[PDB]
């Protein structure tokens, strides 16, 4: 049961080492990253999976300062995603996207095509002249995609944490990625958590609904 | 098989206005809603749940002119949630989410619930005060919500379709969620596509892993 999944997974605050995602489940996160939903399916993003030791050391770097207690997760971790966001939507891109879904089967003629591309030219537009706000605006289809790995590793069996604390100044600097059109948002660490965390046993914490929920 | 899920889920196009949720499904999507987690337990977001013929008729006055392709999902839905975010992180809000906390046995001494406390203090100033970006920060939290429950519904065997296409003043007002210290952000409708609903038959489309994916 997915609500099961949902009230039972938590943030892993310590993970157990020695316990690695198997060949299967490591094919398996990519597939939930690269499949998560997003406006226009403009899939403004790039991921870093960390699972060797050095790899995983290097993004723990941006584990600094008093982002320390964040570091143990980022090194213990099977593997470790980065989460990053592009920081332009380029034309290049938005032909990418209708490139590929025309590649996958999804216009049956032309004008199909073109309605697509339409639309997500007005989104696009909108954010990029408008309001000025693409780089937000493609952020947030990176938290939605988190929301939606967080939930399907927790299906699978998986433990993770997200992470905010940690140094993405840092981060960018050491994977280049300001370079290459990309900022990091979100650290992801996933595997096993170990007896060692105090958080697998505390109860999970949330407002009441008549506090949040609003029926009409 | 979550990955199958995430394989097969997809945004509904149109749905059958008969079909409504069982009772049941109706406090699971909530549930969902609910314990979606977030940065620092923040829950930074409010949620309009219309299930009624009027509620969803005033959800869908937000599928104005550019947007009215939208209009029928809002419509034809069992029901729509509209996910809103915090415009402004107040102290009364984090006092809230540590109190919850306490309630719910979280912390086995008070000098634990002030650590808790001061470090949620930390992110949020971070925030108010420096970046001067709460707002982004939370809305970012609840996209991530949106993210999760997308999975989360598609799980449940239950349709939905994100949207953005709308006008988040127009309903702002409607909901006067400005004066509650709320906007609104992604419109989800859910319950049981149609048979016309094409885009349930269309293959899946997203760029390829070599693409998206940076093994390290
Ligand atoms: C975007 C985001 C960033 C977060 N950052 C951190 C972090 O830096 N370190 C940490 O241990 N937990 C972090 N958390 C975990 C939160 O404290 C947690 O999600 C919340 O308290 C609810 O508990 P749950 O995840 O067990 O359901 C983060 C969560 C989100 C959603
Ligand atoms: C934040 C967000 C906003 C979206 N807005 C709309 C919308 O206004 N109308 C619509 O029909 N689809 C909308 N979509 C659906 C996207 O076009 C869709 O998620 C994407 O093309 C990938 O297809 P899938 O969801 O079927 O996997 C939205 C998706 C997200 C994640």
């Amino acid at each position: 049961d997915i609500i099961s999944v949902a009230l039972k997974r938590h943030s892993t605050k310590a993970f157990d080492a020695s316990k690695k995602l198997t060949a299967e489940e490591a094919e398996k996160i990519k597939t939930l990253l690269q499949y998560s939903p997003s406006s226009t399916n403009s899939q403004p993003w790039h991921f870093i999976v960390a699972s060797t030791e050095e790899g995983k050391a290097r993004v723990a770097k941006s584990a600094a300062g008093t982002y320390v207690f964040n570091e143990r997760k980022m090194l213990d971790a099977s593997h470790v995603v980065v989460f990053c966001a592009k920081t332009a939507m380029d034309d290049a891109w938005l032909e990418r996207v209708v490139d590929q879904e025309e590649a996958d089967g999804r216009f049956n003629t032309p004008e199909a095509k073109a309605a697509n591309h339409k639309g997500r030219t007005y989104f696009a537009d909108m954010h990029r002249v408008d309001l000025k706000d693409d780089d937000q605006w493609m952020a947030k289809q990176v938290y939605l995609n988190v929301g939606n790995f967080l939930l399907g590793v927790g299906a699978m069996g998986l433990d993770a944490v997200p992470i905010e604390g940690f140094d993405a100044a840092i981060l960018d600097e050491e994977f280049g990625l300001k370079e290459k059109g990309f900022t990091s948002l979100v650290v992801v660490p996933v595997g096993h958590h170990s007896v060692e965390d105090f958080n697998a046993t505390l109860p999970k914490s949330r407002l009441p609904l008549s506090t949040i929920v609003t029926e009409c």
